[PDB]
Parts: C-alpha cells; sequence; structure tokens
C-alpha cells in the first residue's frame, strides 16, 4: 500500500539522520 | 492519496533533518 | 482532510528543525 | 477528530525542538 | 481512542525532546 | 490494536532520543 | 499488517537516532 511505503520512506529518512550522525 | 502524500513530505522534511546534521558534523 | 492537513503541519515543523539546526550549524 | 488533534500536538512539539534548536542558535 | 492515546504520547516524548535539547545545550554552557 | 501497539514503541523510542541528550 | 510493520521500523530507526546521538554526546 502506498501508507506503508510512506511510512517506510519515513524510517529510511529517519535511519538518514542516525547514519548523519557519523 | 493525500494521506501518502503528506507522509512523503514528512520523510522529505527528514532527509532536510539529516542535511542538516551532516553540516553540522563538517562545521 | 484533516488528518492529511496535520501530517503536513508535522512535516513543516520538521522543516522549521531542520532550519533551526542549520543555524545551529552556522552558529557554530 | 481526535487523531487530527493528536497529530497537530505532535506538529506543536516539534515547533518546541526547532525553537530549542533557535534558542541554542541565538546563544552559540 | 488508542490511536489518540498513543499519538500524544508521541507527542509528549517530542516535548521531551525539546527539553533535553534545551538542557544539554546549557549544560555546555 | 497492533497499530496503536507501534505508534507507543515510536513514543517509546522517543524517549531513548530525550534520555541520549540527558546523558 | 504493512502499516504497523512500517511504524515499527520508524520505531527501530528511532532507536538508531538514540544510538548515535548518545555517542556523540560520549566522543
Amino acid at each position: 500500500g502506498e501508507i506503508a511505503k510512506a511510512l517506510r520512506e519515513i524510517a529510511k529518512a529517519l535511519r538518514e539522520c542516525a547514519w548523519a550522525h557519523r
């Protein structure tokens, strides 16, 4: 579903926020 | 749908927040 | 719809958090 | 609706997180 | 509702993240 | 509900993000 | 459900964000 896909996109962005902290 | 579209906008904003932190790490 | 509008408000707030943090990075 | 109200509360809290950074930006 | 209650719990957690950021920044003086 | 449980998990994770900077 | 699974993925990402911030603070 499109909503689930967007939520996974949100998670991916948050993983970027954590990896930026590298 | 517009809910999914708004959620994608949130993801986009969070990628900004990632970009800002990278600029923080380099500063 | 009201939920979509609230979600966009969340996105706006997060753009406001990115802006504020860039200013921290520039203040440092 | 209650869900939209809670989502707006989340946006408001995130504007607080921005505020916290701005106060820092003006200090630092 | 349970979903709304959980979302409010998220808002509360974020207000805690704002408070913590403010104190961390002040702890670094 | 499963969605409500995951949302509470998100809240719990955010409290960890707060404790990290308290730490 | 797929939505609940995605939300749990978001929670997991935020737990990453706490681990990363904690190490930043200790570094």
